[PDB]
DNA sequence: CCAGATCGTGCGACACACCGGGCCAATTGGCCGATGCCGTCCCGCGAACCCCTCTACCGTGTTGAGCAGCAGCGGCCT
């Protein structure tokens, strides 16, 4: 349907800062990723399933070590247990 | 002519609509409490850092043009 042949061939930025501008989340609420009080942690889960970036930003999550929210579609301690093993 | 598409109607299934129950999984996220390394500070000494002081064969010198005010002088006036 409306798919613009794959981004189509007329583009003049030709300019990318980085990851973050090609993440999913950005279009979707902040705080659905930090669960507060109980809360739930599969729909947005879902919503990194479909990120292009995913494997970028597990990798710096990782690498700076945050432990809070959930990244890279895994939550605290399944980062946890990967550091651990 | 007359037979399937369309639709009427019917029976069943049935994917949930309800609105209410009765328990549970995951997943907690706090810092609880205990343990440990780094920032700050207070000397301790020493290198340097800046200031002050003194040395007595003796030695004695660095263009043109325009406009205006002041000093010297010739010459009355008394
Ligand atoms: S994987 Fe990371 S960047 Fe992608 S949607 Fe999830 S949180 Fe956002």
């Amino acid at each position: 349907m409306t798919e613009l042949f794959q981004e189509l061939l007329v583009e003049d930025a030709d300019e990318e800062l980085g990851w973050q501008e090609r993440a999913l989340c950005a279009q979707t609420d902040p705080e659905s990723f930090f669960p507060e009080k109980g809360g739930s942690t599969r729909e947005a889960k879902k919503v990194c399933l479909a990120c292009e970036v995913r494997s970028e930003c597990l990798e710096y999550a990782l690498q700076n070590d945050e432990r809070f929210g959930i990244w890279g579609g895994l939550s605290e301690r399944e980062r946890r247990r990967l550091k651990k093993k």
